[PDB]
């Protein structure tokens, strides 16, 4: 009978009247809250159903939190609704694994800095100018006159070639000549074209040697090292100058070489 | 014996009744959400079997909840139903990775915009005309006429070329002629030809350079910048008139050059 | 000694009847549980053997789960038990996740439509005409007659390019002429014999351009835009037309060219 | 003192005399289920060891389940040996992913069925005539008369590409001809051949239409629909068929064309 | 004060009395264990460093375990110790997910058993005879002579084409002969050389047919049905077998043809 | 009735009060340890908006702690917090897998040194010299000239060969002359020419063999060992000198020989 | 009022001093126990940052152990403070997951032995006498002379081929000899070239097949069993003396033939 000789109907006043309390406080401190958040984006930067979804889930948050914590403040049981609202957060989580690991990625590309604006570079087969470095993705330039936009965490995952880092860079040529052509005679040629020219660097090596025997022309190779905004202008110079000389000195561009032997007459 | 001097079959007494009030406030707050879902998804929109299992597993959700925290104010250890029920939220969260992936992708390609509905692109070597982003998936429409869906999730992990973003970009030639034809002439004839063409922009670059040393043919390259809206009529344009005029000033076009070594009679 | 001036021989007298309780209830909840699953498969749809490890399994969880609420009930910590089968319920969740993500691809490819049931698709370079799309996988029968079985997980997680939504089309072509030939006779014939078709649109682009100056023909390109259903046939004709008129007004379509440079006698 | 004024000392003999009971019926318990799953085991099938393992594993893990409940009743925690043994649980659940994963697959493959035994199927590039489904693989021999076993987990992962499910199936051939045949000759000859064939459905397309202008020959493409079993059949006799009356015709099939431009004398 | 009015100071000595306790009998129970580890392991089998690096993680795994159950003993609360341990021992599970995979894999390879030791079998475009198969990994001779480690996991995981399962294999063969060649003389010159063959299976498929009308050759196909044992030399002796009666009967198998277009003189 | 006969009330106050010193203490060690934190990292190193989300997160991490431990305090239960909050912490968790993966490599290749700075290496297909080894990355030189960045975490994930760890590296040489060439000469002259070389080392093997019967060539190997400075000069000088002398001596590099079958006079 | 009518105020002052223990001992355990580390790590081994870090790491391991365990001795709920630190021992335990991996698998290449110090193996592709095996990667000298470090998660996740374990191998002959060759003569001298080889096994088998009709040429098989020793010198050996034969008795070594239409005259 409940004739009230215990205490317990008093614990279970101050539970019912603690839960009451946890529920009108979880709606006032959801709308002040909800309210806060709504004064501090619009002043900033909103985009309409974007801000309308972050305020609408942070308030369903903050409710579904104080709902249950009324709930379990009561007496009921509320670890399955924990269960099933941590599996969820972890659904989530992984949602947004390669949106937080592109931001990461994008963190450690401001702190260390492997390239800068304006800087011709190679992001995993994709070379341009990198135009800006933002907290997702970094948009680059092409050569082409084409705008790429490569997210972080593909940037730092895999090998980012750096041309504009080292200031001299070195040409490579593979200058195939014919067989009957004296070895002495293109290799002074080879060597008097590249000592005449005065943007190829003399304090580095300057190789010409015969590399390779090949199907039908003997490959020389040189290698000259030049300034990194000479290189280009420096290998058109210097190719249109062996075409000339070569020309000039009777030394064959062969064409593809094959031998025929004749048969049934 | 029962002999009531004690109160812990009072509290076992409010444990039944508790029980009993958990389940049949678990039926009736089952029952108004089910009838408050089903209300607001009628007005909105449905699909009939969609809308079926939707208010159906939630139904059962909350009716599980209710009857394992009753199962537990009793005092029936429900640890293991809670960890069978972890799992399978575990489960059902591993299974829609890809869906939520695809959706937070959607709310990054709106909120940042590497492309907007009418822009020529490419994503992942796909190109087209951007129609609509939606927020699982963007379609395209190609130049051949065809409707390509993207997911995001695909789009935001691959590199994103974006080739109506800048406003200039440029074409590139191979032109290859013969060995025995002249460097100058057929660098004036296509420097003539460049510079005769108005919608190529002048205060870029005009590359007319000497390139490769091929195996039956010189080749040479010209890199011209234009508006990106004439670029393949420029592109079709200048290829014509370097047709003509190599045709006109006796500049050979070569074939498949062959040198063959006649034996054996 | 055991001469009962205490209540805690009380609460373990009513924790014994409590766990036998349990285990009774648990027997009885199992079998009826049991029996309502078997009454409402075989009404519906059963295989034997599916079904029998269904309700085998069903009941082998809920008496596990009776059994450890009672050892819980009498004071034995059963919490290795529940990390074992917690353990145990994430592998299986690990094991079905391609299943069920299946089956959450398979419900958004019927909530969004980017293809129905006769509609020729293209899934992954997979193409033919959607026969129908279920819960775990869709048919698909190709232009060969062979049908194809993909899962949805796979649909979604790819391209899906859609062939039939589009009504309209486009045609290209890679007519291949000797060098020796007049540009502007063979635009004009081909002009003509793009202009004399009546199921290529007049509205749209009309392209016919030098496209490329290859090794041993000039190839020109002609893109004309039909609709959906007279794609092929505008192909086959207009093909058929270009070489009986090309045979017609002597333009050559030229084979494999070589120059030889006859040596050794 | 321990004068004995109080009753945790009796709680603390209860204590160890329950941890006491809980290992001697652990041990019993332990005993009891061996030796019944001993007994089911040898009545149904057993491999030596594999059984071995089999009920000791069982015997350790009841026995390490008793031996730390016995040592948590009396008071020593044992939540760390609930997290080592929990993260053992998850290192076999994840090891069995793969094996778990063709044992659902294979559930699948047996209420839903794209192929039964004896039906002429693909599975991820691997042609043959499936033998049995079984729980983890499904053997198949090849046409080549080889068999081949494949996990489930990779059947239902890609493309189950099935050619015995359509009853009608489509031939396709390439025949090149040269470019002085007459495009009506060649087509009302391919026409009669194939109208003249018993086995070529009639209802169904009967294409015979000029493909491609290929670099040495004219490709006619020939497109016909045939009963699933008669189709190789069909292309043989109507292979040989068009190659005798080619032959018979004066069509001819042309080689590997090549124009020769002699220069050098 | 302390003037011991109260029973909670004797509740303390009883537990800092039982931390001892749990120190000195963890103490002595890890001392025991491993010694009998180190007594089991030695007479079984040991590696030195490996059974040391056992024994001592085994030890310094239950001192540990005991350590920090006397900390919580005492009152200390040791759940973030159980957290890192936890998170360790996660680590661990994740490190031996491949070795355990191998594990499960060769268990799996010994129940059911799609190859013996001493059977040509294909692992993943890897063929050879099966020397013996062990827990983690099978090894396998090549027909090179070679010994091959395959890991079990790999095994299952991919197809495993079995060779001498089947008794009864085809051989397969493309004859190219010439386009003036009769089709029915090469038919029946190939058919007598087939049905001239013993250990070539009558009661099988005997195909003769015109399979590809080829670039310079119509190639022929014969598939015919031999023992396992008997298919290499089948195939060498009526490959033989072809040659010499081709030679013998004016057949001539032809060279890579070619027409020339003879120009310029 | 509050008439208070009961000590709850003392323990609900001393509750109040504890709660609002959490708060107080948690408001200033807040402020402490972010002045401590923003000392101490202005005198060491800042980026500032990195040190600003640093000290700022950190902040905000603390006070959630300190207000989610004062609302347990009180009585509300905070378990779904601590889920949701467990559920981003691993989401972070996941997304930071790659840069600590690639700082616990980084520390791997600094402890054990498979390579150092100036040391010719390739990591994965990458060649040139090491510059520096960095706690997530190391930058190396090509022989081009450009500097690469690549993470380590894909260092240790692939091979890393050394090419100057050894002193003694190898040359190989494919020497191909024709048919009709002597055998023992052609070797003779190739040994002279190794022999004659002062450095290639004469301890290892100097194999000089024929190594294959190509298409239109024998090849003979050449494999001499020389230190690892003088690889590719040697390797330039004995290729002339093998040019030189096979040219002295008569032999003959051959052309891609071809017979020819003149047919159709 | 606190007038100290009950002991809740004594358990208060149990529990502030309790708390100061823990802080203490705390601080000195970390004390000594980091001078045990720093003790027992500069006599074994150390490098100077990297035992900082591990002294302390561990050292604000135990420090940031004992203050969360003081802070919940209080009554400060620190369950948010053990979700974020079980996170983050996750992070790390997902960061050293490659490490482990590579430690266990060294662990298991050295308890299994697949090869040894001083064994030609090929571990993915990559071939090389093995130098020695280590904890976490292998060095492997190839024959060319350069040292490769593998590590050794990689080296058991693929195939590991072992020249060196079996003591005889096979080589393999492709001879292409003319169609005009006949076949018993041919096979007759490559009989005699193997049987006059005294490093060629003649208890295994000694196949001389004709094996291939191929373009140009048909091809000879020979297949020989040799010691693993003389296996190179063998190849050697009788393909010098296959060539030497075949020129002896007038057996051809066919160039690419080609048969050739004269046409246009
Ligand atoms: C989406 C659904 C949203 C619904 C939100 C509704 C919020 C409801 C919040 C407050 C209204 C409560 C009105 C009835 C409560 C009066 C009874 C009472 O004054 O309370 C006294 C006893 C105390 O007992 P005690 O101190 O010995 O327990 C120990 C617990 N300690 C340790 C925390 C103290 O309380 C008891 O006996 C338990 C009495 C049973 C209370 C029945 C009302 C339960 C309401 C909903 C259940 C529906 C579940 C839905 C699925 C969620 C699964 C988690
Ligand atoms: C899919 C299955 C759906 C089934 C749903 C059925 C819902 C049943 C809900 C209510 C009906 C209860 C009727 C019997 C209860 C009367 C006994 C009683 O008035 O209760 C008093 C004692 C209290 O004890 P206490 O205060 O000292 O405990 C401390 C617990 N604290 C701390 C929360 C207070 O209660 C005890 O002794 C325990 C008495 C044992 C109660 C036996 C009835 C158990 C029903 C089903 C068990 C089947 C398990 C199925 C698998 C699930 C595994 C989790
Ligand atoms: C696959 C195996 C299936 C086996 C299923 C068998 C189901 C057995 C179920 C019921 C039979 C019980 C018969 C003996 C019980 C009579 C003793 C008794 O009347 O109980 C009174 C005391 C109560 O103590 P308390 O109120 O102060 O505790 C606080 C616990 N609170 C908070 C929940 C109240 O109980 C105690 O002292 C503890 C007395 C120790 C009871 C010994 C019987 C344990 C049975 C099996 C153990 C084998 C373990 C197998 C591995 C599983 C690891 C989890």
């Amino acid at each position: 009978w409940l004739v009230a000789n215990q205490a317990l109907l008093l614990s279970y006043a101050v539970n019912i009247v603690a839960a009451l309390a946890i529920i009108i406080v979880g709606l006032i401190i959801a709308r002040m809250i909800s309210n806060a958040v709504n004064r501090l984006m619009i002043s900033r930067k909103i985009d309409a159903t974007v801000a309308d979804f972050l305020s609408a889930l942070v308030r369903y948050g903050i409710i579904a939190f104080t709902l249950i914590a009324a709930l379990g403040r009561v007496g009921v049981q509320t670890a399955s609704v924990i269960a099933v609202l941590g599996a969820a957060g972890l659904a989530v989580g992984l949602a947004l694994q390669g949106s937080l690991s592109n931001l990461a990625a994008g963190v450690l590309l401001v702190m260390f800095r492997p390239f800068r604006a304006g800087e011709y570079v190679d992001l995993g087969g994709v070379a341009g100018t990198v135009l800006s470095v933002q907290i997702f993705s970094t948009t680059m330039r092409t050569a082409d006159g084409k705008i790429i936009v490569i997210p972080n965490g593909k940037i730092i995952a895999g090998n980012i070639i750096n041309f504009s880092r080292e200031p001299v860079r070195r040409n490579e040529f593979i200058i195939g000549v014919a067989y009957d052509s004296d070895i002495d005679q293109v290799k002074q040629i080879l060597t008097n074209i590249i000592q005449s020219e005065d943007r190829i660097l003399k304090d580095r090596e300057m190789t010409v040697r015969l590399n390779e025997l090949g199907a039908s022309s003997i490959n020389f190779v040189v290698r000259v090292w030049s300034n990194s905004g000479d290189l280009q202008n420096v290998y058109w110079d210097v190719l249109e100058r062996i075409k000339r000389e070569f020309d000039a000195a009777g030394i064959s561009f062969p064409y593809p070489q094959m031998d025929v032997n004749f048969k049934r007459v």
